[PDB]
């Protein structure tokens, strides 16, 4: 409208821009024109495999434009571990953009072209993306699957190293003693991916992706973790992610429905380079979203000092009245796995709840004519992206439960965040730490239910917590009725 002057302005201005789009907006097709008006070629970086839909239609529709998709290299062999050059407008997945040595494996400049990174609410957990994992599990079928004999002598060594550093508990546990391997170790297991990458072959092997864990190790950044029973070599540094976004020749656009506060940019995500953060709703002054209902439980909280079994049980009840009263599916919201169980595993309804896998159709292969379902999901990306909730032209979900509060628990991978930003974990920091997380998983939730103008929904905050006069502000919503029960 009026922005793709102010943008176009602040791209060729060199400033990084940030766009604050609610759900279904029609943001994707803005960013289309805008950046072939400023740079010949454009770059499309996207969460996942979904959302190059949105683009080939937008840009389909485009007068003067060859475009070439780009599905992840396991999904393709006629685990990662070719005309695309003459196209005008590629789309790429996080990695091929993020991941250092993944970058390389796509030939690009990146100058040529206005890159564009959706739903960039995501810059936070891209550290993931590199993280590796050793599990019991592994450690296991890697030595059913062991053509060499010395191999499994080292691999349940391994095996026994791991159980002595890996708690059940769901928080990130900093190791100290972490299994270690010898070279010559390593040798033998290496030769043993060898008979296995051949007898094997001559008709996953997850041999491998131990060793692709140690490799990993061999860097140094990284730091191994234990959560809920697997050690987790994960890199805390952000900033060691996204300071590509500060090269000031690169022409860049951040966008998502809930883009994080500029300083968080700053402070967090370490963005240094000039900014120009535009937000629709402060500019058109109107809402584009839809609008929701609030609703308040104030005789229940997830909280430590408070929880108990006749906690878990009060919110059985509330998803259990909760269902009924709703007019479609009911999308319930976790802080953690643990949780979603004690109170799912009370409900004797028809619920979902995705978990490891819970591939595409499993999803609507749960809300197949099955009518209202009680779907579980926990905070921790997994089940989102591309999933919208369109059919025959109706929001799937009604209601959206957001049970407790998903604050990031103030474990070690979250206290070695706050050191390498020299950002004290005290008071002036709650937000940014703990809060605005916090803020974004609801509200990125809360999109999943509403995509249109006019579609409505309602929402339930269940945990007294809820009704402090920030959260209601935050999470566009004074006007909220509170209820016990």
């Amino acid at each position: 409208e009026k922005l793709k002057d102010k943008v176009i302005e602040g791209l060729r201005n060199n400033f990084l821009v940030a766009l604050n789009a609610p759900t279904g907006s029609g943001k994707t097709l803005f960013s289309l024109l805008v950046s072939l008006e400023v740079k010949p070629k454009v770059l499309f970086v996207v969460r996942t495999h979904n959302e190059f839909y949105p683009i080939y239609r937008d840009l389909t529709k485009i007068r003067e434009i060859t475009f070439s998709f780009l599905v992840g290299k396991p999904s393709s062999c006629l685990e990662s571990e070719n005309s695309l050059y003459k196209a005008d407008v590629i789309a790429l997945t996080y990695p091929y953009f993020f991941i250092d040595r993944y970058r390389e494996f796509i030939d690009i400049d990146l100058r040529e072209y206005m890159i564009v990174i959706d739903e960039a609410h995501n810059l936070d957990k891209v550290n993931e993306l590199e993280e590796r994992s050793l599990s019991e599990i592994t450690i296991q079928m890697a030595i059913k699957q062991s053509k060499s004999e010395e191999s499994r002598r080292i691999l349940s060594k391994l095996l026994n190293q791991l159980r002595e550093v890996v708690l059940p508990d769901e928080k990130y546990i900093k190791v100290e003693n972490v299994p270690k391997l010898s070279k010559e170790e390593l040798e033998i297991l290496a030769d043993d991916y060898e008979d296995i990458r051949k007898d094997s072959l001559k008709q996953k092997i997850h041999i491998g992706s131990i060793l692709r864990f140690f490799s990993l190790l061999s860097i140094g950044s990284f730091i191994p973790f234990s959560y809920s029973k697997r050690l987790v070599i994960k890199n805390p540094e952000i900033s060691y992610y996204l300071n590509l976004l500060n090269d000031n020749e690169l022409s860049i656009i951040l966008m998502s429905g809930t883009l994080p506060p500029r300083e968080y940019m700053e402070k967090v995500w370490g963005i240094k380079r000039n900014m120009l953060y535009l937000d629709v709703e402060r500019e058109i002054q109107k809402r584009v979203s839809g609008s929701y209902e609030c609703y308040i439980g104030v005789d229940v909280t997830s909280k430590y000092d408070m929880r108990s079994d006749n906690m878990w049980k009060r919110y059985a009840d509330y998803l259990l009245k909760i269902y009924f009263q709703a007019k479609a599916n009911v999308l319930v919201v976790f802080p953690s796995y643990e949780i979603m169980d004690r109170v799912m595993s009370r409900i004797s309804l028809p619920k979902y709840v995705e978990s490891e896998d819970s591939s595409v159709e499993d999803l609507y292969s749960a809300i197949s004519a099955n009518n209202k379902v009680l779907i579980g999901s926990v905070g921790k990306g997994k089940l989102a992206e591309g999933i919208e909730l369109r059919n025959n032209d109706r929001s799937l979900i009604s209601d959206v439960v957001i049970v407790g509060i998903p604050y990031p628990p103030p474990d070690d991978y979250l206290k070695i965040l706050a050191q390498r930003v020299s950002l004290k974990m005290n008071r002036e920091n709650e937000e940014f730490l703990f809060k605005i997380p916090a803020l974004v998983t609801i509200k990125q939730a809360i999109g999943r239910a509403i995509r249109d103008v006019n579609d409505k929904c309602n929402v339930w905050l269940l945990d007294k917590r809820f009704e402090s006069l920030y959260w209601k502000k935050n999470l566009k919503c004074l006007n909220a009725n509170k209820m016990k029960l």
